[PDB]
This record gives C-alpha cells, sequence and structure tokens, in this order.
C-alpha cells in the first residue's frame, strides 16, 4: 500500500495510482466523483455535491464520458476517433481526475484545470490528447481536468422553469471547481493559484466563468485556446433555447413541467438522436444545445458583459491556430473531403457562404464574398478553398477572439495572445487543412515527450517551449521565462500596439495585430450590415 | 502675299490663314492658332448646338490664341503657380470656338498622324492656350500634327433642359465634335492623315474622349483614343436629365427667371452672372463633383456611360488609359476641413469621417460607414498621417481609379486592345506640396514635352523621361501600340486583360510591369458599393 497513492478529500479516502511518464513516475487519481450522479430525475438538473463514502474509493481508472453524440463522418479515421468517446457513454458521468508530481508537491503547486471542448455536445476528460501526466512530471504542474454533461443533457433549458433551468454542464464545471477549491490541497495543489484552460467550447467555458460573478472567486487566470464566449456559435438567447428545447420535445413525442418530465422518460440516445434537428437553418459550425443567456449564470450577452466589465486583476492567454475554419468544411460543406485536394468552383464558394454565415441576408453574404476573393485570382480553387476556410475560422474564432482581446485589455486585463502555426508531423489529416482546429492540444500537454508517438525531435524540444510558457503563466500570470534573457520578450496584447506571437519551430516571432482589417469587416461592420438587414 | 514666308499660308474649307514659325528646341514648326470652326455662340445662340463656321474673305491671321471660353476663374491661392497654370490665359468670351494646329516645319512630305487634344477642367473650366498644352514639342521632336480646340464650358458649354429646342445640352461635346469634323475635312491642308486620328485628353478632357467612344457619330471621326485620369464612366463626368432640369432651373431662379420663356430669359443675362451662380446649384456639399455636365439626353449618350460600356462591341478599338499616383490629393485643399497646401494637413479621425461625406455625396450613412472602414488602417487608426492619405485615396479612388480600372475591364473584355499605366513621377519642379504626391493633372507637361525647353529647369533624367513618354503617346497613335517596334531591348507594354490585368508603371525607371489595378478596392467601389445604396 503506497502511501504517495493514498489522498483523503472531504468526502472520504481515495487511492490513486503510479503512473509512468518518460522521465519519472506520476501519482494520478482518475474517475473522482464530485457531484451526485445527474441521473433520472436530476437530468437537465442543475449538480448536487457528491455525498461522503465509507472505506478507499479507488480512483485509478478513467470513469464514463459524459452521454453525447459519436461521430461518424470517418469511422476508423484517427483524426476523427481520436476526438470519440475511448469510454463508456453514461449519463453518470461528473467525475473529475488529478495528475500531480509523484512523490506529492512538498509545498502548494499551482493548480491548471483542462475543461475540453466539442461544440458543447461532446468531449471527454479522458482523451490521450488530455493527458496530464507530462506536465505534472516535467512542470511538477498539479493537473484537474472533469467531465460535465454536454448536448441536451447539459444544456437543454426551458428558461424560467425549475426543472430546465439551463446552463446546468456550466455548473458542473463550477462544481468541479469548488471541489478544487476544498479539495485541492490534499493533493499538494495551491487553492489561491488556479488557472483555467480549454480549448474550443472549452476555451467559450471558461470565458464564461470570467463572465459570471459565483465563478470568479475560484480561479485566477485564464487560457482560451481558439474559443470564446462571444462570438456566433457560443451563446443562444432565452427565447431560442425555448424554441429548440420544444421542438427536441416533439421529435420524440412530447406547460414545462409536464414536457420536462416526459423528456426526463426518454432514454439518452433517443434524445442524441434528434440533437441535430432542431437547428434555424443549414449551417457549420453551429451546435444545438449550447449555454443560454438566462440573466443568471449570464446575467446579460457576452457580448454586454465583456464591453461593461471591469477586468482589473485578470490575467488571460489567449490565441488560435493557424486554420480554424479547415475541419469544420469537411462535415458537409459540398466540394469539401479529407480525400480529394477538395478544390472548389466559385459557385461552390457562395453556396458554402450562406451555411458559413448562415445568418446572412442576401447583401451581408455578398460582402463576405466580395471581401474574400482574391480579384486578381476570383476563380482560382486553391483561393476558393482557403478562402472559404478563413471564412469559418475567422467568422467563428479569430475575429471573437481579437475582439475579446481587446475589450479585456482596454479594460484592465492583463492578456497575452498568440497563433499557433505550426502542423504535426503525425498528423492524419490532408496537407490542405494544414494546422486545424485542436492541434496545438497535443503539443501543449506534452505528448511529443513521449519517444513512442513519433514526433520530431524539434517538435519536442517545442512541445516543452509551450508546457514551459503555459506553466509560467500558471504560476506569475506571465508566459515569459522569469529568469532568462532573449527570446525575445512575448508583449502583452494591448488595444494601442495589438502584439501577439507566433507559436511554431522557430523562435518567437512578435506581429502587430491579429487579422486588423478582417476582424473590423466581421467585428465592425458586418453588424451594421445585418441590424438594418 | 508677296513678301510672306510661303509655308506659313494655308487654305481650308471656310478661307485663307496665315501661320506663325515658332522656336522649338530641335527647330522651327508651324503653327496656326485660332482658326474659328464654328459661328460665335452668343446672343440668341447661347445653349445652342454650333453651326459650322461661315466661310471668310481674305487672310485670317492664325499667329495668335483666341478668345477662352467664358468661364469661372480660381482664387483659392492668388499667384500661386500651381493653380494659376491652369487659370485661363487670354480674354474671357463667349466668341471662343477656335482650334489651334501644330506641325512640323516645313509641313510634312507624306500625310502624318494626327493627335487631338481635348482640355479637362471639370467641363467647368480649360482651355487649349494654356502653356502645359503647348503641341510645339511633339510637333518638332515627334513630327505629329496636333490639334486642340475650345469648347464651351459650365452654362454655356452644359446647362441643359432636356427635351427642350433651345437647351438639349452637351453642346460643349457638339463643339468638340463640330471639331473633329473639321480636321477631317481640313487637316490634310496642313500635311494630316485624316485617316489616322487619335483622341487624348485629361480629366473631363478623357471622359470626353470617352463620350465620343460612346456615341455613333462621333465614332466615325477619330480611330484610337487614349484617356488620361478620366472616364465617361463614374460619378462626376455625367447626370441624369432629371438632375440637369433640377439644376437648370435653379440656377434661373438663381439669376431671376413652359422651356422656351425661361431659356429665353437666361440668355439675357450677361455671361459673367451665369459663372458667379453655377457652383450654387449642386445637392450637396461636395468634392469632384460640378454643376454642369454631360446630360444622358437620349440622344449623344443613348443611354448611361455605365450601360453603354457594359453592351457594346469594341472590337475595333484600341484605347491607352490611365491614372497618376495621387489622384484625389489636389481637390482635398479646395473645402475638405483639415486641409492646405502650406502646412502637412495632418488630420483628425473627425475630419476624416467628415471628409468622407463630402468625397462621396450620394452616400448614406451606412455606406460612408464602409467607406471609412475600409479605409482605416485598424493597426493605426488615428494617426493623422495616414488618415491623410487615406482621405485622399477615397477621393481617388471613386472619382477616377475605380471608374478607370472598371473602364478598362469592361473595354478589353468586349474586343478592345487596351494599354494601362500609372503615373508615378512628381516633377521637380512641382510647386505643390510633397504631401499631394504625385497630383491629378502632372503628367500632362511630360507627355506634351515640356521639360525638353531648356529654360524650365527640369533636371536632364526628366527630360529623357519626357521623349520616352512622347514615344509612348506617339507610337500609339501611329500603330496603335505604345512599344517602339525597333526597340526590343526595352522591357514590353503588355495590353491589359481581364484575365492577367497588366499596366504598366511610368517613372524614371524602366517599364515595369504590374497586375491588377487596385483589385481589392475597386471591388469595393465598383462591385459592392452600388448594391450597398440600392439600400
Ligand atoms: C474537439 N475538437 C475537435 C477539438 C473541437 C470540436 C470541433 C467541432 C467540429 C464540429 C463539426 C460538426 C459535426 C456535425 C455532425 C452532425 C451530423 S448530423
Ligand atoms: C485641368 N486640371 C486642373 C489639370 C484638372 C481639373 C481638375 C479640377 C479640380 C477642381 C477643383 C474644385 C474647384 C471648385 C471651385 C469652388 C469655388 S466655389
Ligand atoms: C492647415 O491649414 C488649414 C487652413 O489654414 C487649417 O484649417 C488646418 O487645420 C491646418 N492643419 C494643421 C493641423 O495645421
Ligand atoms: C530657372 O532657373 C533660373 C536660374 O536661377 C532662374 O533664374 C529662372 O527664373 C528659372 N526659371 C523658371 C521658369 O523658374
Amino acid at each position: 500500500e503506497d502511501p504517495q497513492l493514498l489522498v483523503r478529500v472531504r468526502g472520504g479516502q481515495l487511492r490513486g495510482i503510479r503512473l509512468k511518464a518518460p522521465g519519472g513516475p506520476v501519482s494520478a487519481f482518475l474517475g473522482i466523483p464530485f457531484a451526485e450522479p445527474p441521473v433520472g430525475s436530476r437530468r437537465f438538473m442543475p449538480p448536487e455535491p457528491k455525498r461522503p463514502w465509507s472505506g478507499v474509493l479507488d480512483a485509478t481508472t478513467f470513469q464514463n464520458v459524459c452521454y453525447q453524440y459519436v461521430d461518424t463522418l470517418y469511422p476508423g479515421f484517427e483524426g476523427t476517433e481520436m476526438w470519440n468517446p475511448n469510454r463508456e457513454l453514461s449519463e453518470d458521468c461528473l467525475y473529475l481526475n488529478v495528475w500531480t508530481p509523484y512523490p506529492r508537491p512538498a509545498s502548494p503547486t499551482p493548480v491548471l484545470i483542462w475543461i475540453y471542448g466539442g461544440g458543447f455536445y461532446s468531449g471527454a476528460a479522458s482523451l490521450d490528447v488530455y493527458d496530464g501526466r507530462f506536465l505534472a512530471q516535467v512542470e511538477g504542474a498539479v493537473l484537474v481536468s472533469m467531465n460535465y454533461r454536454v448536448g441536451t443533457f447539459g444544456f437543454l433549458a426551458l428558461p424560467g422553469s425549475r426543472e430546465a433551468p439551463g446552463n446546468v454542464g456550466l455548473l458542473d464545471q463550477r462544481l468541479a471547481l469548488q471541489w478544487v477549491q476544498e479539495n485541492i490541497a490534499a493533493f499538494g495543489g495551491d487553492p489561491m493559484s488556479v488557472t483555467l484552460f480549454g480549448e474550443s467550447a472549452g476555451a467559450a467555458s471558461v470565458g464564461m466563468h470570467i463572465l459570471s460573478l459565483p465563478s470568479r472567486s475560484l480561479f485566477h487566470r485564464a487560457v482560451l485556446q481558439s474559443g470564446t464566449p462571444n462570438g456566433p456559435w457560443a451563446t443562444v438567447s432565452a427565447g431560442e433555447a425555448r424554441r429548440r428545447a420544444t421542438l427536441l420535445a416533439r421529435l420524440v413525442g412530447c406547460n414545462d413541467t409536464e414536457l420536462i418530465a416526459c423528456l426526463r422518460t426518454r432514454p439518452a440516445q433517443d434524445l442524441v438522436d434528434h440533437e441535430w434537428h432542431v437547428l434555424p437553418q443549414e449551417s457549420i459550425f453551429r451546435f444545438s444545445f449550447v449555454p443560454v443567456v438566462d440573466g443568471d449564470f449570464l446575467s446579460d450577452t457576452p457580448e454586454a458583459l465583456i464591453n461593461t466589465g471591469d477586468f482589473q486583476d485578470l490575467q488571460v492567454l489567449v490565441g488560435v491556430v493557424k486554420d480554424e475554419g479547415s475541419y469544420f468544411l469537411v462535415y458537409g460543406v459540398p466540394g469539401f473531403s479529407k480525400d480529394n485536394e477538395s478544390l472548389i468552383s466559385r459557385a461552390q464558394f457562395l453556396a458554402g457562404v450562406r451555411i458559413g454565415v448562415p445568418q446572412a441576408s442576401d447583401l451581408a453574404a455578398e460582402a463576405v464574398v466580395l471581401h474574400y476573393t482574391d480579384w486578381l485570382h476570383p476563380e482560382d480553387p486553391t483561393h476558393l478553398r482557403d478562402a472559404m476556410s478563413a471564412v469559418v475560422g475567422d467568422h467563428n474564432v479569430v475575429c471573437p477572439v481579437a475582439q475579446l482581446a481587446g475589450r479585456l485589455a482596454a479594460q484592465g486585463a492583463r492578456v497575452y495572445a498568440y497563433i499557433f502555426e505550426h502542423r504535426a508531423s503525425t498528423l492524419t489529416w490532408p496537407l490542405w487543412m494544414g494546422v486545424p482546429h485542436g492541434y496545438e492540444i497535443e503539443f501543449i500537454f506534452g505528448l511529443p515527450l513521449d519517444p513512442s508517438l513519433n514526433y520530431t525531435t524539434e517538435e519536442r524540444i517545442f512541445a516543452q517551449r509551450l508546457m514551459k510558457y503555459w506553466t509560467n503563466f500558471a504560476r506569475t500570470g506571465d508566459p515569459n521565462d522569469p529568469r532568462d534573457s532573449k527570446s525575445p520578450q512575448w508583449p502583452p496584447y494591448t488595444t494601442a500596439a495589438q502584439q501577439y506571437v507566433s507559436l511554431n519551430l522557430k523562435p518567437l516571432e512578435v506581429r502587430r495585430g491579429l487579422r486588423a482589417q478582417t476582424c473590423a469587416f466581421w467585428n465592425r461592420f458586418l453588424p451594421k450590415l445585418l441590424s438594418a438587414t
């Protein structure tokens, strides 16, 4: 009975398991319950804290993945399967995982908390790309990740109802945050230094915790990778949430109480079977059940809240990958496949824009097409294909991020910004997608440090830099190596200079303006064009 | 005659003329100045189409420039060379329909290709007697036959009550056309070839050339065309019948006045009264907008230039078109608040947004925001230096560069052989501030070969640059191709095409081919904007 792998939290005792990291062992405590299972009549409900348990809870394996849609686009293909559930699906999924150094940290170690993405309809803390052993071993970090309910189970709301209030998936995340405050010290973590980080919907979730007062007392810094609370896909209005809820009730044969009761009696998979059929138009990068502006968790829209918020003692690191948009195109944009080079016609390009900006009037769609056309080569399919990707990435990630960065900087926050431009040598997607949404994660978690994975040696040294930036930021709110001259320095992002850095195999390069002209189009012009139809 | 120079006596359809032997750096030229080509458009003929000049008796002296067409005189900067060089340099008069001819001396052996200059000046000003329009250098150095005419400007040239008999509109254009006919009938007497006539002009001169291309009756009077910094399409060169009627009647009101009775009253007002009120009839505070311009009458212009270029066949047509680097700067100092020739005109963002409302007077609030968003440098949105240059670019792009881009595109796509350039050399002798760069109108002195006059103080490289230009221009007149058939060592100037969109730069360095004439931005103006303000 190894004492290092024994811990006492408020609910009782846990036994973790010693794991092998390339350069040493780490303590891992997997599958810790932080809430009463959200099953039966608890479905759609805010989480309750897990009840105490007798004896020693075996905490040595990953628990169930939250019930969610499973991808079929490219069955067997690693590039998609790597995102699929790698454990059994269950509504009983409210568990977190903790990795520490082995032996346990002598003094209180900064805590990093990972929040996975997946459009708010999928994701699991157990995926290999989120393996915390590397940062724990190498940077001596204490790392936490949780599951939170997705799709209908986490975000289906009948706003104002008692039995489907909305945002329960975010409440799951908040509950795990509180658990970390109350328990992390037992593991050698510092509850007074907690950094959230996440990607895609995970980044947006972090963003929402920034924008929701009750969450604020639970962390000190935030890292948002390729996702924001603001923007087209991350939130919906109370009205539109009510709309999608009842339409789904209808699709499954169903006053709120009555409706919600009948929904609670449907097998999980019946709900998932119609998840995708409540969307108001044909679209990409749009998801059926996501956080809802309820005047509660979110008191106003994210855009309102970031405009008027005070972000004084906040430090935030934000960034995007070189090709945010490409991944989404193969999911139903006519012309795109991972198999051909998806060179497209001008006709397909226009068609793709109606889908990419589902909310756009004819005139607005025209404006997008004109802005993104290369008038020197208005009909070259390589340009058209790339352009289609940029529309999607820019509309949904880059410009929302540029927007957020500016507002936080302007309003007191210390902001650091990056763009990730290195395509992994082991990447299974076609070259034309470049560096897609999701593919910086393996580097930040340090997977290339595992030799059996067959990353080049440069990628290994890269991974080490990234882990150092992230953990430095975690320790100090500044990504820069606190004793190290010349890189040169990573400068803060400010509305004036608008400096950000390029993360790739070459040393840090400071650039100015994150797509400034194009984000002006998306952030400043398009809105006028639509709020005037 | 008897003791007169025998090579300066020439007969034309209306009578005998005596010309003058002028000095040019490389030798003498024959000049015939102030040849009347129309009945004085005075009295009951004001606003009326020109009638051919009635034959005269004896030898008409053609040794000096004639009256300049009655017009507004610039007062912005008294005595300043930069403005004065464009001001009238002869007595103002409604009796002003005269043309000028320059030929080699003695006159050429075989029939020489003919160049015809049409001065610009917003359709409210201009004169063929200005120094920058001196044909003596092209005639001497290139052996060209060069012809320039006066045509009526302002109210006298363009005030229209469309439909009416006494003020049909476009008579200024008709003055121009009559001089073209005059050249057809008479230019052989000077050694000119009526079978080889090239039109060239600048600003409203260029738009004029454009309208002759779009007007059937003019089509048979010339073979090739050059448009410098101007087009028949675009926002300032024409008005609808409705708008011209409106401006015509508003002006009559302003001076104290059934169209017949209205026009009849106007014909009694002194020319100066008309000039003194012509700027007051514009719909909005604006730059690069003129009160009295060609009207779309379903006659001279059968439809809009925009329409006609979109649908006409231009198989048989060669055209050279271009722009200067800084088309807009000149206009900013005429009443965009913040700008002056005496300081750097560094402006504020507020002054930039105010300037945009003025430069795009037709623009709704949304359209003007679009313009400002497109032109703001979002890295330095407050930088007074980018704002000043952006303001100049807005004016230049909207009024010239994008209409010209649009024109070259449509013409090439429909038959024409098109050559395109941007002129980028600031004259060492320029009196305007550096911030203005290469302003509207400042290529002209090079094309006409002024730097060849030793007393002028141009640099030697400029003197050589001028010769290159005169060469491209005359080569195009002769052949429909600017390129020297001999010189293949020198880099070639390729036609402009929808496919490649190639054009050359014109500076002290050798020809450099570039691709895309402000393509992205011109998409904004030519494709997006029109659709926008249909809302
Ligand atoms: C330049 O001159 C004009 C007129 O005198 C003036 O209105 C403008 O403000 C001046 N610019 C500056 C900033 O000195
Ligand atoms: C050219 O330079 C000479 C020498 O100073 C000067 O006297 C003359 O006036 C100048 N001519 C012009 C046109 O400026």
